[PDB]
């Protein structure tokens, strides 16, 4: 009774679109507070319900907050001004230093250890599933109820699942099974995407010939402006061995310190 909203209360505009995705599409709309509202355009209503129930009850400043549903049925989400993470550290306006990229890193590492704690796997994500509210405070997203894909250009194909590759897991690109300790790995691109500003990864890579790729011994490089403890925590996402992967809880700690010695 919690999760649901009355079709009374929600307006939402679909002549302004915030973003297409795969299995549906996203509407500004007004609750007056200004929304975002995702349209399923099927699966059982039964685990529907029960999923919007969990996302609702997730609250943390880090975290996308569900603010219900309006009963195909639609996902009512908070408005986010700046948008997702990558394209706000890709845009020639905004101009975050060193210390904000990191920043912006602390938080998300700080949303994961709140979703990890409620043994909830993420399975995405990726600078692109992150968003700005106006206070530039990041939200990890795109997750539950709200998950689709709208940058068709990082999934690919083949079990014939459209998979993130570029941010998976060794373990996860060979057995298509997703943990916290892959999420964990996808946090260590996350924060290569954030010191590079936005870069793709592997860009002379196709497809799930990045198994072949990392296999040989390789990770992403250092961008320059990454601080060599910042690499080192990378390096140690993306460990061989999934258990040797640090924690959320460790990240947040590491990251933490590292972000005390920047700066402006
Ligand atoms: C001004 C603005 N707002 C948004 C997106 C947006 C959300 C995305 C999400 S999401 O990450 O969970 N999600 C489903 C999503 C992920 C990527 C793209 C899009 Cl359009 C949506 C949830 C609530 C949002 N409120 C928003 O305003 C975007 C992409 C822009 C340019």
């Amino acid at each position: 009774q919690h999760v649901v909203i009355g079709p009374s209360s929600l307006i939402v505009h679909f002549n302004e679109v915030i973003g297409r995705g795969h299995f549906g599409c996203v509407y500004h709309g007004t609750l007056k507070i200004h929304c975002a509202v995702k349209s399923l355009n099927i699966g059982e209503v039964s685990q529907f319900l029960t999923e919007g129930i969990i996302m609702k009850d997730f609250s943390h400043p880090n975290v996308l907050s569900l603010l219900g549903i309006c009963l195909s049925p639609l996902v009512v989400l908070p408005y986010m001004k700046h948008g997702d993470l990558r394209n706000f550290i890709r845009n020639e306006t905004h101009n975050p230093t060193v210390k904000d990229l990191i920043g912006f890193g602390l938080q998300v590492a700080k949303g994961m250890k709140y979703l990890a704690s409620k043994k909830f796997v993420h399975r995405d994500l990726a600078a692109r599933n992150c968003m700005l509210d106006e206070k530039f405070t990041v939200k990890v997203a795109d997750f539950g109820l709200a998950r689709d894909m709208y940058d068709k250009e990082y999934y690919s194909v083949h079990t014939g699942a459209k998979l993130p590759v570029k941010w998976m897991a060794l373990e996860s690109l060979q057995t298509q099974k997703f943990t916290t300790k892959s999420d964990v790995w996808s946090f260590g691109v996350l924060l290569w995407e954030l010191m590079t500003r936005g870069a793709p990864p592997y860009p002379d890579v196709n497809t799930f010939d990045i198994t072949v790729y990392l296999l040989q011994g390789r990770r992403l490089l250092q961008p320059e402006y990454c601080p060599d403890p910042l690499y080192e925590v990378m390096l140690k996402c993306w460990h061989p061995k999934a258990e040797m992967r640090p924690s959320f809880s460790e990240l947040v700690s590491r990251i933490s310190a590292i972000f005390s010695t920047f700066i402006g």
